[PDB]
């Protein structure tokens, strides 16, 4: 299928790598940067897998080549690269370590799993742009184009020699942890978040929210790969702002080459446009990252601390729109 193999040096070297003390508590943390961090981030992942579902969970052989190997199917782009997937895999860590005993082995090992693959392979192009030019893509999967990509890509990693980190699970459990996987990376199609937090928020409100329901199961773990895919705005301001450069960065790219068919951009994608941000940010913290972590929140307490800070960087965008950027 074309997917890029790590190197023998690569797993191996994963293998041996040992997490400074340090760290270990600092890791446990929703607000924790992995930033500073760079040639721990693979071993970051070893150790959360260890610490959620057991040192033995997977063949330490297989886990390494696994994760080296998924390193290297994410490309040289600003936003969704390598450091966005542990980002995101390490807040469904904070997430399941606070949440524990509500989840199963099987649902931990997928969700932690889904998460450092869940932009597997992204170019750095959206789906609206990948439809309205008809790309190959979208001919094959006609909605959440990418997010099915990128489970594609994850199974395709999982079919490398000894990469399949799920081979020892019984077949049933097997079947089970794709389905999960599979949901778990479709559902970071903001588009289909909306219709969910909907869903969620009445399910709540109503009562009728019963986890024993796979069904609602299923949207709760939606809910939460949003809150994840999403969390830079739950980190500290510095950090957010520094990663939403990034983010610019692969929209205004995006807008140049619509430019180039014809086409103008959505402003947000418009790097003319750039004027417009603080109060692009606003909008979607209303729209988007507020309502995510005030109805997470509610169905997971413990998971508080991501909605206080994204209420505080919601709150530093105000003060940018008021112009007291420093
Ligand atoms: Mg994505």
């Amino acid at each position: 299928s074309h997917m890029s193999i790590c190197t023998s040096e690569e797993w191996q070297g994963l293998m041996q790598f040992t997490l400074p003390v340090r760290l270990c508590k600092e890791i446990e943390l929703f607000h924790f940067d992995i930033g500073p961090f760079e040639n721990m981030w693979p071993g970051i992942f070893v150790y959360m897998v260890h610490r959620s579902c057991g040192t033995s969970c997977f063949e330490l052989e297989k886990l390494c080549r696994f994760i080296m190997s998924v390193k290297k199917n994410y490309r040289r782009v600003p936003y969704h690269n390598w450091k966005h997937a542990v980002t995101v895999a390490h807040c469904m860590y904070a997430i399941l370590q606070n949440n524990h005993t509500l989840f199963t082995d099987l649902e931990r090992k997928g969700l932690l799993i889904a998460c450092l693959c869940h932009d597997l392979d992204h170019r750095g192009f959206s789906n609206s742009y990948l439809q309205k030019f008809d790309h190959p893509l979208a001919a094959l999967y006609s909605t959440s184009t990418m997010e099915q990509h990128h489970f594609s890509q994850t199974v395709s990693i999982l079919q490398l020699e000894g990469h399949n980190i799920f081979s020892t699970l019984s077949s049933s459990e097997y079947e089970q942890v794709l389905e999960i996987i599979r949901k778990a990376i479709i559902a970071t199609d903001l588009a289909l978040y909306f219709g969910n937090r909907k869903q969620l928020e009445e399910m709540y409100q109503t009562g009728s929210l019963n986890l024993n329901n796979q069904s609602h199961r299923d949207r709760v773990i939606g809910l939460m790969m949003t809150a994840c895919a999403l969390c830079s705005v739950t980190k500290l301001w510095p950090v957010t702002k520094l990663t939403a450069n990034d983010i610019y960065a692969e929209f205004w790219a995006e807008g140049d080459e619509m430019k180039k068919l014809g086409i103008q951009p959505i402003p947000m994608m418009d790097r003319d446009k750039k004027d417009e941000v603080p109060q692009g940010q606003l909008g979607f913290y209303n729209a988007v990252a507020i309502p995510c972590y005030t109805t997470l929140t509610q169905i997971l307490p413990p998971t508080e601390p991501l909605l206080k800070a994204c209420r505080d960087n919601l709150s530093q965008w105000e003060k940018v729109i008021r112009g007291e950027e420093t």
